[PDB]
């Protein structure tokens, strides 16, 4: 039974190599996008927003925006088929142009899912995705931003938490995986706001149209004592969603301090059978709402067996320290 403080040397100890330049990747890419059309823009999002530093084994997330797009600060997201063609067309175009500039990298167009996008990989350090005509990435990525400028320490225990994910097959990007980054990032919010660490943000008060395109680098200092304090959060966190989050009645959510119902969201058995999601069906054994889209779960692909591995995964993670031992 581990103490705080050995949970915590052992992290600190863990970080050592990573505590020791997407500018040029923006530009790159934006050389294309005029190539395509020169009045639009380009936005960027994701964990080099959320945590204001870019680490090694993740790749960037990047949106193309018109003028219009960008005015209507406060919008929603349509889910129309309509729209959806729009997207897929200009991201063709979009993705054949970089093939023309890049010849050897692997530029794939994906279909088939709720939000077109294309995906480019190249050799050593080039990774990343794109998307059009959206701005609830980049919204919610401003959230997250602002609620770690709240207290720049804990971006420490997010971080960890991630690559913990990616270690045991819970992330999405693994196979068997049922929860994203995203997701993950939404349940440390969440614990962090029920022990009144964070003060609450109403998701409607971020804007559009006053965020930077590419925000600026946040400092990460190492922590000084060692790593109590990560040690604790670590512990409290596990314990929190073990014995205190009660996944048969409650829903984890930012649109709301307290607690959301379930039932106040009509996400039970009887709405499992009628929901029907890219023709598969959505799941409410764990249920995590969306602070923009709309009637959303992001633990839809959550089943029993997925819920099980979940729960063994958070009790065998405070004996091991997040497999650092
Ligand atoms: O379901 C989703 C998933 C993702 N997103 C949007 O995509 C952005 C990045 O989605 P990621 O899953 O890649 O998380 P991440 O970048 O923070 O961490 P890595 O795994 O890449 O290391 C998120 O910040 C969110 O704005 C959604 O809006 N909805
Ligand atoms: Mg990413
Ligand atoms: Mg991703």
């Amino acid at each position: 039974p581990p103490s705080p403080a050995v949970v915590g040397r052992s992290l600190v100890n863990s970080f050592k190599q990573f505590v020791s330049h997407v500018d040029a990747t923006y530009r790159l890419v934006l050389d294309c996008v005029a190539a395509v059309d020169p009045l639009m823009r380009l936005y960027t999002f994701g964990s080099t927003v959320v945590y204001g530093v870019h680490e090694k084994g993740s790749d960037v997330d990047f949106v193309v925006l018109n003028k219009t797009d960008v005015e209507d600060g406060k919008g929603g997201d349509a889910a129309t088929q309509v729209a959806k063609g729009l997207q897929a067309d200009i991201l063709a175009k979009l993705a054949r142009v970089i093939r023309q500039k890049h010849l050897s990298w692997n530029v794939e167009e994906v279909r088939r899912t709720r939000v077109p996008v294309v995906r480019v990989k190249g050799g050593g350090a080039v990774d990343f995705d794109i998307t059009a005509y959206r701005r609830n990435g980049v919204r919610n990525s401003a959230l997250l931003r602002a609620y770690f400028e709240q207290n720049p320490p804990c971006r420490w225990l997010s971080m960890s938490i991630k690559r913990w994910s990616k270690q045991t097959g819970l992330n999405a990007s693994v196979i068997g995986g049922s929860i994203t980054s995203y997701g993950f990032n939404l349940m440390v919010v969440y614990y962090l706001l029920q022990r009144n660490h964070l003060q609450f943000v109403p998701p409607s008060t971020i804007d559009v149209s006053r965020v930077e395109p590419l925000p600026p680098h946040l400092p990460l200092e190492e922590p000084a004592d060692e790593g109590l304090e990560l040690g604790t959060q670590v512990l409290d966190f596990l314990h929190f969603f073990l014995h205190e989050f009660d996944s048969d009645k409650q829903v984890i959510s930012l649109n709301r301090p307290g607690i959301t119902t379930k039932e106040e969201l009509d996400w039970t058995k009887s709405a499992e059978d009628f929901a029907r999601m890219n023709g598969e069906k959505v799941h409410y054994q764990w249920c995590i709402e969306d602070p923009y889209e709309l009637n959303l779960n992001v633990g839809r692909n959550v089943t029993p067996l997925k819920r099980d591995f979940l729960r063994r995964h958070l009790e065998k993670a405070r004996d091991t320290a997040l497999l650092t031992i």
